[PDB]
């Protein structure tokens, strides 16, 4: 049909927004500390501290697919990488540390991107 295509269409247009939101939090994470899964090699018991892990490759992953329908799908996962990283490292380790920037850095531009996606009407 018409209606679905059209639908597609706003789905597409969802997705390069949230590419360019992507790409610009991970540039907040210049030491690419959230950039890969946590590695249950190097870390074996990293799944029973957290249920639900998250990084920014399988966001990135999602997001091709078109498996984001909203921001705050979107939105949901990237704060899964903050807390989980604020439960699992501790106040005083660089782990930690990084999290807050991301997130305090990362509210701006989400801010803007709530906007844009309500302005335009991507939902
Ligand atoms: C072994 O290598 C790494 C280990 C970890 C991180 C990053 C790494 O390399 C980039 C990040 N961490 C989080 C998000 O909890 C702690 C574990």
């Amino acid at each position: 049909s018409m209606e679905q295509v059209a639908m597609e269409l706003r789905l597409t247009e969802l997705t390069r927004l949230l590419r360019s939101v992507l790409d610009q939090l991970q540039d907040k994470d210049p030491a690419r500390i959230f950039a890969q899964p946590v590695s249950l090699k190097e870390v074996p018991d990293y799944l029973d501290h957290i249920k639900h892990p998250m990084d920014f490759a399988t966001m990135r992953k999602r997001l091709e697919a078109q498996g984001y329908k909203n921001l705050h799908e979107f939105e949901e996962d990237f704060d899964l990488i903050i807390d989980n990283c604020m439960k699992y490292n501790a106040r005083d380790t660089v782990f930690y540390r990084a999290a807050v920037r991301l997130r305090d850095q990362g509210g701006v531009v989400l801010r803007q991107a709530r906007r844009e996606v309500d302005s335009i009407g991507l939902e």
